[PDB]
């Protein structure tokens, strides 16, 4: 078996070789790239997403969210916050105000040690979840807006035809804004460009693994646990590196940089921060070798994961059996 000891592998495809997006996945995967949930991919040297990012200032944040923080250092939940509207050049600006800058650090891991020694003490504010793409329409290579859609690929692997949308979503970031940890909707892939700015540091756990990851989780959180046989879906609990050593937790670590595409697999279980001010986009995306994940994805019923209406032919196809329960969740 390819990587079995389940590394972040890092792939820089050859212009030709980034033509064809189904085909380059396959590839990754056939050298063992999954086995990891999350590797990264850097473009040909010829390849760029638009010409430049000198007019995105007018771009609304109709919904800013402020990751107000409770726990400890290295386990804690982050509960967001709605703030009112403001633009990316106003974010921008508040993001590289002296409130919520960056600090002074010597590298990488410096600023990965303050963050988790500090992250609790302050609540930074993120732009999340924005539809929309700033890929230019010309650009005809790992286009994230221009990507075959997970319903057409149901539709071509089990021949049932759905409702339904698959679009992209831009995230502006800054200092110790936080992903937490989470697979993705229907443990579907994700793809994530770094458009513009500071890194984004990485943390994940192999899909093989998820499970250790899962039951760490109920020991650490266990009112959340109780209240939810999924509550990970809820996206709001952060487990540091250290406390995952600590607890003989298998993953690994890696900083994204702009420029840079990242691919998470079917239930590779994945949390991080950013550097400082930055644009990503990201969307979700689905092969063959997803659809038994999705049939076997664990939901949340307890009403805390709303998602996109799109999710329903999902689990109403690929679920039946547990759709009814999960509907009324989504009410
Ligand atoms: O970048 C972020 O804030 C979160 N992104 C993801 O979880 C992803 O691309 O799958
Ligand atoms: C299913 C379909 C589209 C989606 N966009 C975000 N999450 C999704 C799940
Ligand atoms: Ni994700
Ligand atoms: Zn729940």
């Amino acid at each position: 078996a390819q990587n079995p000891n389940c590394n972040i592998m890092i792939f820089h495809p050859t212009k030709e070789e980034f033509n064809d997006f189904d085909k380059y996945i396959a590839y990754m995967e056939s050298q063992g790239a999954h086995r990891a949930g999350l590797a990264k991919i850097i473009p040909p040297k010829e390849w760029k997403a638009r010409e430049t990012y000198d007019n995105i200032s007018e771009i609304l944040i109709a919904t800013p969210l402020q990751q107000v923080a409770s726990g400890r250092a290295g386990v804690f939940t982050q509960y967001h916050k709605k703030k009112k509207a403001m633009t990316v050049g106003e974010y921008r600006h508040l993001a590289n105000s002296k409130k919520y800058q960056t600090p002074p650090h010597q590298n990488f891991e410096d600023l990965e040690r303050k963050y988790w020694k500090n992250r609790i003490y302050n609540s930074p504010i993120y732009g999340a979840d924005i539809s929309g793409s700033l890929f230019d329409e010309n650009t005809k290579q790992w286009n994230l807006g221009h990507l075959g859609t997970i319903q057409d690929l149901l539709e071509k692997e089990c021949g049932v035809v759905i409702e339904g949308v698959n679009t992209p979503y831009l995230y502006f970031g800054m200092w110790k804004t936080t992903f937490a940890w989470h697979t993705e909707d229907m443990d579907l892939y994700s793809i994530n460009y770094l458009h513009l700015g500071e890194p984004k540091t990485w943390y994940v756990v192999p899909p093989e693994h998820g499970q250790r990851l899962e039951r760490l989780a109920r020991e650490l959180f266990p009112g959340s646990s109780r209240g939810c046989g999924a509550f990970l879906r809820h996206k709001v609990a952060l487990i540091s590196p250290t406390v995952l050593k600590e607890n003989g937790i298998p993953f690994n670590r890696i900083t994204q940089e702009a420029g840079e595409f990242m691919v998470t697999f079917p239930y590779g279980y994945h949390a991080g921060f950013n550097h400082g001010f930055n644009c990503a986009e990201a969307i979700n995306f689905a092969t063959p070798r997803w659809i038994d994940y999705g049939k076997m994805a664990s939901q949340c019923s307890c009403g805390e994961a709303r998602v996109t209406f799109s999710m329903d032919a999902f689990v109403r196809i690929l679920q039946p059996e547990r759709y009814d329960l999960w509907k009324r969740g989504q009410d």
